[PDB]
């Protein structure tokens, strides 16, 4: 059980928000909150991706393109796992010190993002995921998201990419089909909720100086440099399924 120890071994700990929880519910504090988090959690996502068993066989320029293509769509999974386990997915635990409650899903404009994303964090409980599934599921998460183009060395990430689905097979054969099919649907849910907050995130930078919503620097870069090429096309999810 290498691989498994592996993944236990470097999930990351509990990162906090920053927010200061004496301030009013604004959209403006809520979302500096929140770039403050993603800022936070980025470092985080890093150091864990770089430590994934197989990684280092991707070419250096691959490494920092995979993670700045899926870092959405990773941080909104674990916050789906986080809420599940620490609330029973009843409200959005983004962190410790900051928890969305009804009030903050309106006061930060995205209500609908947000239905979207407790809908995530009840197929948790629906689907009885295991910490091991879910640990699985998170690294394929990584191998999600690729240029249209292709990536310096794509057949080494195709390799990689082969080699996590397998081990998510391995972890389900420990019904198997049913149990593969339920859980590469979750996986393919994902990306659409990615989708959207990538759309409100870029939108939201253009304007961030008329709302007083603060973006930290890498936060900034990611932004404005990847994820338009997310959202023009140049750079698209990996589904398992047809959508
Ligand atoms: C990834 C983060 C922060 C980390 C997390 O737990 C999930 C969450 C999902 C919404 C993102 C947020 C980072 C800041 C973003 C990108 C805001 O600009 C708009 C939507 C926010």
């Amino acid at each position: 059980p290498i691989f498994l120890n592996v993944l236990e071994a470097i999930e990351p700990g509990v990162v906090c928000a920053g927010h200061d929880n004496n301030q009013p519910d604004s959209f403006a504090a809520l979302l500096s909150s929140l770039n403050e988090l993603g800022e936070r959690q980025l470092v985080h996502v890093v150091k864990w991706a770089k430590a994934l068993p197989g990684f280092r066989n991707l070419h250096v320029d691959d490494q920092m393109a995979v993670i700045q293509y899926s870092w959405m769509g990773l941080m909104v999974f674990a916050m789906g796992w986080r809420s599940f386990t620490n609330v029973n997915s009843r409200m959005l635990c983004f962190a410790p010190d900051l928890v969305f409650n009804e009030y903050r899903m309106h006061k930060s404009r995205m209500y609908s993002q947000c239905v979207r994303m407790r809908h995530l964090s009840q197929e948790f409980g629906w689907l009885q995921i295991t910490p091991q599934e879910f640990l699985c599921m998170k690294a394929l998460l990584l191998f999600s998201i690729i240029p249209v183009d292709g990536l310096k060395n794509q057949k080494f990430f195709d390799e990689l990419r082969m080699n996590y689905i397998k081990e998510l097979d391995r972890i389900i054969a420990c019904s198997c089909s049913r149990r593969f099919y339920q859980l590469t649907k979750l996986l393919d849910s994902v990306q659409p909720i990615a989708r959207e907050l990538h759309q409100f995130t870029f939108d939201l930078l253009i304007k961030s100086h008329m709302v007083s919503v603060d973006f930290p620097e890498m936060m900034a870069e990611i932004i404005s440099v990847q994820v338009p090429k997310i959202l023009s096309g140049k750079v698209k999810p990996i589904y398992f399924h047809t959508q």
